[PDB]
């Protein structure tokens, strides 16, 4: 089997990109942040506190004849950010672009912290990190991608964010027209549950290439591009009136900068990241100072290819027995 769905951006600045899910039957459809750094599928629902919900849609699993409680099972999850989310679980039918998953772990939130409940926009998440991460107890629950992964004519899925449109996430499958020249793959460490990787080194705009191991992983769930302090500091020491704002929370420069460019090394390949995809607009409205797209990791604890990166690039996560990452250009 395979399944395809297009995945598009919140807003104007591509600060996260959703995928409509259906759950349930009859159907309910619910628009998921598709999360490449997380385990967990959670949706807003029918339990969720009252107050906590502003404009999202919900899972009413009372209404699905094919939703179970799995008994005496909760979950509860701390993101990077600071947000976090907890309840019980389902079981039920879960859909992805055609893709079917019967029995697939959907986490109904009884409270979300007010970082969800301010975004009417995202119902949920669907994590596609490695399902050691899932935080169901007292049994952790599999992944939609680890579920039907036997069944899909290939063990992978493919990220194609899109910059300021539409994307696609496809499952089982790789679409050749998808990409320019090769995907080169690079070799995955699954030890802390992510899909982490080492990029080979950088360059900023049209500078020569820095040979370097950068350890990080691929989140599609993370907006942003963050990287170690020197890495950082090279790039935005191009952009006149760059600085680091500690009031601010990270680099900002002046909205009438052109950015350059900056460049990830996957193997002896390069991705280019335009310099636009770095700006992410004024700090508040009518500011002139933006806010930066490649951040510090200082302060992280790892280097996190964040959609900045990613939507740079047509990603294959393979899931094969050793899982790869593989990186096209488009």
């Amino acid at each position: 089997s395979t399944g395809s769905a297009t995945t598009t951006p919140i807003d104007s600045l591509d600060d996260a990109y959703i995928t409509p899910v259906q759950i349930g039957t009859p159907a309910q459809t619910l628009n998921l942040d598709f999360d490449t750094g997380s385990s967990d599928l959670w949706v807003f629902s029918s339990e969720t506190t009252a107050s906590e919900v502003d404009g999202q849609t919900i899972y009413t699993p009372s209404k699905s004849t094919t939703a179970k409680l799995l008994s005496g099972a909760t979950w509860s999850i701390s993101y990077g950010d600071g947000s976090s989310s907890s309840g019980d679980v389902y079981t039920d039918t879960v859909s992805v672009g055609g893709l079917t998953v019967t029995g697939q772990a959907v986490e109904s939130a009884k409270k979300v912290s007010s970082s969800f409940t301010e975004d009417s926009t995202i119902d949920g998440l669907l994590g596609l990190a490695f399902s050691t991460l899932n935080t169901v107890s007292p049994t952790q629950q599999k992944t939609f991608f680890d579920n039907a992964k036997a069944s899909l004519d290939s063990p992978v899925f493919t990220a194609d964010l899109g910059y300021h449109a539409p994307g696609t996430y496809n499952f089982g499958f790789i679409d050749t027209t998808a990409y320019t020249g090769s995907i080169t793959y690079t070799a995955v460490s699954t030890k802390q549950g992510f899909w982490e990787w080492t990029s080979t080194g950088y360059a900023v705009g049209s500078g020569t290439f820095k040979s370097t191991s950068i350890d990080g992983i691929a989140d599609t769930g993370t907006t942003l591009l963050y990287l170690p302090a020197t890495v950082v500091s090279a790039y935005w020491a191009q952009v006149s009136g760059a600085k680091s704002s500690s009031s601010v929370g990270g680099y900002v420069f002046p909205c009438s900068a052109t950015l350059p460019s900056f460049t990830f090394g996957v193997g002896s390949a390069r991705i280019v990241i335009p310099g636009d995809y770095i700006d992410f607009g004024p700090i508040s409205t009518g500011s002139s100072s933006c806010f930066g797209g490649i951040q510090s990791s200082a302060g992280i604890g790892i280097n996190i290819f964040g959609d900045v990166a990613l939507k740079a690039a047509f990603v294959v996560f393979n899931g094969a027995t050793t899982p790869t990452l593989g990186f096209a250009s488009k």
